[PDB]
């Protein structure tokens, strides 16, 4: 299933520490499509906006709502 939002925002900031050990975004090893597009956005928001903590646990609770419901969709 999907990660609830402590496990991504861990996520979040285990990529944020070794993004730089791949060649790209891509390349890290993501378990799913869904984590690489979870992570990769928050990353993104955080780096693009200064995200307290805080911050990035309320835009990473929305993104799961988001991806809750394609999924649920098919």
């Amino acid at each position: 299933g999907l990660p609830n939002v402590s496990e991504l925002v861990d996520m979040v900031y285990e990529y944020c520490r070794k993004r730089g050990l791949y060649p790209d975004a891509e390349s890290y090893p993501w378990k799913s499509n869904a984590h690489y597009w979870l992570v990769t956005n928050l990353y993104q928001n955080m780096r693009a906006n200064a995200l307290t903590d805080a911050e990035l646990r309320r835009k990473a609770a929305d993104e799961l709502v988001h991806m809750t419901a394609r999924i649920n969709r098919g």
